[PDB]
């Protein structure tokens, strides 16, 4: 159903520092101008929505968008049936979503002058990187060419305008920055799981490397994996002979190590290639990195963890796209997550 | 009392166009990658949630956030108290809170390459502006210079940090791509009612020369003022003898008429000085704003219209800030605007 009934609700910003430009504010001056004069600005904060269902059981969810999206992908699907935020507030959970820090409500840090550069200073770069439909299209696995779908599509046909227009850049704030205001959201909020998705699942593994209020992390479509410092596996490159995925991340192995305390499950959609697909980069790149992700849960569970990998197939599901939370059937795919929940007795007080 | 029930909830995306890059996209190839070949980018759209309570009384609200912010002011109030949002449920509205193009979940254009460029064409200004603590603290009317309070305010002391931390830049987006935005929510809507602030108020009012569904517009603190082309009134120049406001916005006769035909309110808080004050330079600019405000709202009433100018102290609420409906104070602020919704009808179906 559509309805919600919320106990509260609000938002609130957390984390980030702050830079000044030189020099001295003098109110008589003409305020608004071009210059950073006795200026303080605020840079790099994150936006925190917060809401709670009346007697909540179990530990509150904090949902974490992918790469160049923001809390929407969580609020509603593109064609507007209700979002993760909704069902597991009807759920009994208290939902948390997140506009990280240089995305949508988070800070975007740029001054007077050119973007990202205070005086002398960059504090992001002025030449941006962004996707296109056509490349988010293939990278999200509705089709292996833009315009074309997979037969047992669960993508909401007919609102792709709605689906590519929630997308956008990312300025180049550190990713140390990044997990470091969600590690203050986790101490504000105490013990919680985190739900991440794409290029933010490597970020939460970090999260709860740093906080042990990360009681569990149900990760969509990883896009980075992560090891032990020095003992990445040895991962092919893509069918191009070419290509590789994205780097692993290392980190030291006593870090690694608290990624063994809690339960973790990688979730996948359909369509990633078995074999090596040479005409379709995305799909390989799929393969592989899928592939590494396996390694990395080994590793976790060769250290005494509870790591798994859910192909949404296996269990019944067909034609998931990369935002399996959004597509068609993303009712049967929250049921997946509550049984995970409630597996590890993250749905009781 | 934080409790709501809502009948449905979500969020969309409207608005915008496309802009294209150079040549064809290959699948075959690297998808990341800098480059803008074969790519497709959607602009300027705009970021749009709504909350619909069981039985909604009277026509829906948008609300629409000033210069620099987003949906988030509307939401909470920076220590934490409920926003416009759950009080406007909870008196029986459907709710819309947007972020107009340029700003939080709005679309940012910018591509690959420096910002706002897509190869030789300028979508955007490379170089930006921004607001600092300093200037937003003056502006906002939080007190005189930066760090001192008015005795008499209703801001939230103590929650400073968190204040300043919703406020950033915004591209230079033409504000007829924001308008039409908003003409196409509005069009999706049916009737609603306008409320605006500062930067948006000049910008409701132009949604209102071109969409009869706007029923109503409320005003609070709106910073550029509005007249017939050719008959902008002298305005004085501010204290300095140097500075002026905000040049007025100037429509033909034929659209400003159409302000005559639905009721209109702007709202200011406390603390704008009825004399000179060349000291403070933004506390001038208010002076004189407010002045050219009044003088709009003249010219609508010569034309038969129903426009006013509710200054709080006159309703017995003294200290108020730039974002009345943020203060200490801001559930007597929504009284009065239920005031003005229900004596116009617009809280009946
Ligand atoms: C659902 C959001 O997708 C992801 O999070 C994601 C997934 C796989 C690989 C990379 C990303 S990413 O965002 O971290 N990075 C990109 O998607 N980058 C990127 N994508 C495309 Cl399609 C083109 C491009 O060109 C610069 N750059
Ligand atoms: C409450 C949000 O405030 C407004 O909407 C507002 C109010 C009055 C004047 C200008 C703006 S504005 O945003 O459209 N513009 C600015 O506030 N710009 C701005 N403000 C400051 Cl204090 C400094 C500055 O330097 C470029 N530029």
């Amino acid at each position: 159903k559509r309805k919600v009934v919320l106990a509260e609700q609000g938002s609130f910003y957390i984390g980030g520092r702050t830079v000044t430009g030189p020099g001295k504010f003098d109110p008589s001056k003409p305020v608004i101008r071009y210059s950073n004069e006795g200026a303080t600005f605020y840079i790099n904060q994150m936006y925190v929505n917060f809401q709670a269902p009346v007697r909540p059981r179990g530990l509150p969810l904090v949902f974490w968008h992918g790469g160049g999206l923001t809390g929407h992908i969580w609020e509603s699907t593109p064609d507007g049936r209700p979002g993760f935020q909704t069902l597991f507030v009807q759920d009994r959970h208290t939902v948390y979503t997140i506009d990280q820090p240089g995305r949508g409500r988070g800070n975007i840090p740029t001054f007077n002058g050119p973007f990202g550069q205070l005086e002398e200073e960059s504090i992001v770069n002025t030449v941006t990187g962004n996707s296109s439909k056509e490349g988010a299209w293939v990278r999200d696995r509705l089709g292996p060419a833009p315009g074309q779908f997979f037969e047992n599509s669960q993508f909401p046909r007919g609102y792709e305008d709605n689906y590519f227009k929630e997308m956008g850049f990312s300025p180049s704030i550190s990713s140390d920055e990044i997990v470091d205001a969600v590690v203050k959201l986790v101490t504000h909020i105490g013990p919680c799981v985190l739900v991440t998705h794409a290029a933010s699942g490597v970020l939460g593994m970090r999260v709860a490397t740093h906080a042990k209020n990360v009681r569990g992390i149900v990760a969509y479509e990883p896009a980075t994996s992560i090891f032990p410092k020095g003992k990445v596996p040895e991962i092919p490159p893509l069918a191009d002979k070419k290509s590789q995925i994205f780097p692993p991340f290392e980190i030291q192995e006593s870090y690694f190590k608290k990624l063994a305390k809690i339960p973790i499950q990688f979730v996948f959609g359909d369509n990633i290639p078995k074999n090596p697909k040479s005409a379709y980069w995305f799909l390989d790149w799929w393969r592989v990195t899928r592939y590494a992700h396996s390694l990395s849960l080994e590793a976790i569970n060769k250290l005494g963890g509870q790591a798994s990998l859910l192909d949404l197939p296996t269990a019944g599901l067909r034609g998931n796209t990369a935002f399996p939370f959004t597509d068609r059937n993303n009712v049967q795919v929250a049921s997946l997550l509550s049984d995970f929940l409630g597996k590890h007795g993250l749905d009781q007080n």
